[PDB]
């Protein structure tokens, strides 16, 4: 028992992380077979930041113009192009410690894990939700550009992100391994700002059936509730409305506890109306929002990868 | 900027994870170099849990009792003892994959990333702290047993801890490489439990100044205190003492800031009289203190592996 936020072991994707430098701009890029992909601001100095052209600036570049080491050795680059707001380059040598891979675009409310590096080395992994503005509250410093987002399913690494920015507030956004951004962001030093985030009421469920299945349970009230009643009493505390798929996910944590979901939305609504009035869940003096049903399940039934 | 609990990259040490069974007691050993180390409690069988004498388990068991198996591939033992409460496997072929590593006895309130593992295959990573009572707050199940936590320090994997055990309360207990637990815990199934936790002030300040140099500093006051002062209160919220070395730790945080420690303390003790009222600091709505000051400048200056 306990209850963690867990990131996925990160050994795999540390595999894949280089250093891409064109002119004086460094920063990550990620390997995968003959190609390695960054963020196409890679071409950018810190002036064409402020409004770059970036059609113009690649198309006075050549292939070797772009260093990318891994270690201490040098890829020979031998092709590059932009796709949205990525560049690929296509170098010489196969990535020999390529795993399988996909490249997915999440959904709002789906996690993640981040290697964040610098310089082509990780410095650490750490656990992210897509938010429902398409921001994530990461931890991220210059140099963190191409660090990379993903999840594993036995053996086969899903990347579904690419860091490029931070916005107001100290938080983040990026990109899927296409290069479209998540949200209407665009890779420009002009001001520009997340919507209002709300909270992602499924995960916030989730978390909950964890709190009780690990035992911890004093929130449970005696009421149930409606969809549509406890839809109204969310709306307003800015969280997500709840559908019929939401529930249908829930479904394995609602047999495992023997709640149903409706019970357990109706000490929701109380907490929301009550607040804890100091108590904590699981160590929280708040109602955490980055655990998928998923991400409860393979917790607490200790799935493994490899 | 953003600041977010971030363990070490897991790569090096997804490297020496192997599988042990003795009979039908399965969980995981760590293989460094031609030695795997393990709980000892694998020559246990679910009877013999109640009240073990290891001695005499162990003497009846030779080398051939012992299975290992790193991927799907066994390793030969050829040799065994135990040092304390973890056994030592003799194989006849080092670990390709071993890392530069040293083993170190951590102190209370160091913090440490865990590889938790189910049958010699990682499931994830995350970060925990030695509490002030010896244990830690992880997420455990059974066949846990045996994974490890540690520190990376440029290429080189400390090893500080290896989990054996859940206590009252679902808190965790395990030992240190050379088989010698932290705190006063046995390795029997016998009623046992942790004394009243304390929060490590030190690592609480560490955070407070994390929260200011990423730019949440609604918490700072005007006022100043003594370093008894502090202390009297602190007492008196089941807070450690700060001493000295304490402040000495802070210094180069204080100087990124332009914060004295002692007005920071005079931030905390106010918090702790008044409570957030409702606020968050970095998102949390209490006050956390599983930040080493080690930690937040690691990662407020983005330190990096390999
Ligand atoms: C990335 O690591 C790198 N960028 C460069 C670069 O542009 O080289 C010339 C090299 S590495 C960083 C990661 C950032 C730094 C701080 N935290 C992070 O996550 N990305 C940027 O520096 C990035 C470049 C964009 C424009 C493609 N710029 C930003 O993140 C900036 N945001 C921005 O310009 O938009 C928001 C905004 C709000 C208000 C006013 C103006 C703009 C921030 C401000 C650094
Ligand atoms: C470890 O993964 C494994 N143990 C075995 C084993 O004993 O095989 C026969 C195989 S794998 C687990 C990890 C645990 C399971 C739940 N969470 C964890 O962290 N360790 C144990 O099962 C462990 C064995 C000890 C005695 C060496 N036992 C415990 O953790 C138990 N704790 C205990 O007995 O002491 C506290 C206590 C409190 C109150 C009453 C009685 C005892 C718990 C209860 C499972």
């Amino acid at each position: 028992s306990g209850f963690r936020k867990m990131a996925f072991p990160s050994g795999k994707v540390e595999g894949c992380m280089v250093q891409v430098t064109c002119g004086t701009t460094t920063l990550n890029g990620l390997w995968l077979d003959d190609v390695v992909y960054c963020p196409r601001h890679v071409i950018c100095t810190s002036e064409d930041m402020l409004n770059p052209n970036y059609e113009d600036l690649l198309i006075r570049k050549s292939n070797h113009n772009f260093l990318v080491q891994a270690g201490n050795v040098q890829l020979r680059v031998i092709g590059h192009s932009m796709q949205n707001c990525v560049l690929k380059l296509k170098v010489d040598t196969a990535n020999p410690k390529t795993p399988k891979y996909k490249f997915v675009r999440i959904q709002p409310g789906q996690t993640f894990s981040v290697l964040a590096c610098y310089n082509g080395s990780p410095s650490g992994v750490y656990q992210c939700a897509m938010r429902p503005n398409f921001t994530i509250k990461g931890s991220f410093l210059n140099g963190s550009c191409g660090s990379v987002g993903f999840n594993i399913d036995y053996d086969c690494v899903s990347f579904c992100y690419m860091h490029h920015m931070e916005l107001p507030t100290g938080v983040h956004a990026g990109t899927d391994l296409e290069g479209n951004f998540y949200g209407p962001f665009v890779d420009r030093q002009t001001a520009q700002a997340a919507g209002t985030d709300t909270t992602i009421t499924v995960n916030v469920l989730a978390w909950l059936y964890a709190a009780v299945i690990n035992g911890d349970r004093w929130f449970l009230n005696r009421f149930t509730t409606t969809l549509n009643d406890f839809n109204l009493v969310a709306m307003k505390y800015n969280y997500e409305p709840l559908t019929q798929d939401h529930v249908d996910i829930l479904g394995p944590l609602s047999a495992q506890t023997g709640i149903a979901v409706l019970d357990m939305c109706a000490s929701l609504k109380e907490l929301l109306q009550n607040g804890m009035n100091g108590r904590t869940i699981l160590g929280s003096a708040l109602l955490e929002d980055e655990f998928t049903p998923f991400d409860v399940v393979r917790q607490c039934s200790g799935v493994t990868f490899q």
